[PDB]
């Protein structure tokens, strides 16, 4: 939540 994976804690 949103779009990418991985990035400090974002989880798609």
């Amino acid at each position: 939540w949103v779009i990418v994976v991985g990035v400090i804690g974002v989880i798609g």
